[PDB]
């Protein structure tokens, strides 16, 4: 037992709709990865899978940074979907994450959720239609049927899921949250309380691994995952750009033995 800190895009192998985006010069940095890219009539579906499984007998702490498109919630991506599981990226390219109704089984996670889809019945309790980069945070369960339903809670004084994902902001270093832009989620798990606890959009949402279906005496594939307008066969209309700057990021955890 060992705990390991890393950085950088060498650590996940990517799977799906993802490249490099070399020099954003919209988002200040040399590169990020980036989710959504192309055209299906399926829509666009991508992971970036970590190359070891987390030991969930021991804490671990992810900072990752992400910066959401800067597009109306039926145009862009459905969002960021942290995803814990045994299934692998492969499986998720065909049976979709935390970012719809439906996807892996037995498997959860966080989602920073940036697409309206009318298909949701989860999309319209929260609210999110509507104009005005309208999305939402939560933890979210895959049961044993692959149905995803929303767990845990948001433990900030306000008590809302929701946050806006964008804004239409030119003073992007005002020190306010401007979501379009890089900014860090930061995933925190404790081995000896089972709280697995969100921050992001200055907000914070806590779980038990227990409530996600996960336990502490197992290791369990991280997949970094994005979508847009996958499974809605409504093709894609506009840029739905994802992106992640892994380099930036930072995963601290125990590898499985
Ligand atoms: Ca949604």
């Amino acid at each position: 037992s060992t705990p390991i800190t890393i950085q950088g895009k060498e650590h996940f192998e990517g799977y799906g709709s993802v490249d490099i985006q070399k020099k954003p010069t919209d988002l200040g940095v040399s590169e990020v990865t980036r989710f959504n890219v192309g055209n299906e009539s399926n829509g666009l579906i991508g992971a970036l899978q970590l190359k070891n499984k987390i030991d969930f007998s021991k804490d671990f702490n992810f900072k990752v940074r992400v910066a959401n498109n800067h597009q109306s919630n039926t145009t862009g991506a459905d969002g960021w979907g942290f995803l814990f599981s045994k299934g692998n990226a492969e499986e998720y390219l065909t049976n979709g994450g935390i970012l719809g109704d439906k996807g892996l089984v037995n498997s959860g996670g966080f989602k920073i959720d940036t697409g309206y889809i009318y298909t949701s019945s989860m999309d319209k309790t929260e609210k999110q239609a509507g104009q005005g980069y309208r999305g939402y945070g939560a933890f979210v369960k895959n049961d044993s049927s692959g149905n995803s339903q929303m767990v845990g809670e948001n433990i900030d004084k306000s008590k809302t899921n929701f946050l806006n994902y964008a804004d239409n902001s030119t003073n992007t270093s005002d020190g306010k949250f401007h979501g379009q832009r890089l900014n860090d989620v930061i995933l925190t798990y404790v081995a000896s309380t089972g709280k697995m606890r969100a921050e992001y959009a200055g907000k914070t949402w806590e779980t038990s691994i227990t409530d996600l279906g996960l336990s502490k005496n197992q290791a369990y594939n991280f997949l970094i995952t994005s979508s847009q307008r996958w499974g809605l066969n409504q093709g894609i209309n506009a840029n739905g750009w994802m992106r992640t700057d892994l380099k930036g990021s930072e995963f601290t955890f125990t590898p499985e033995a």
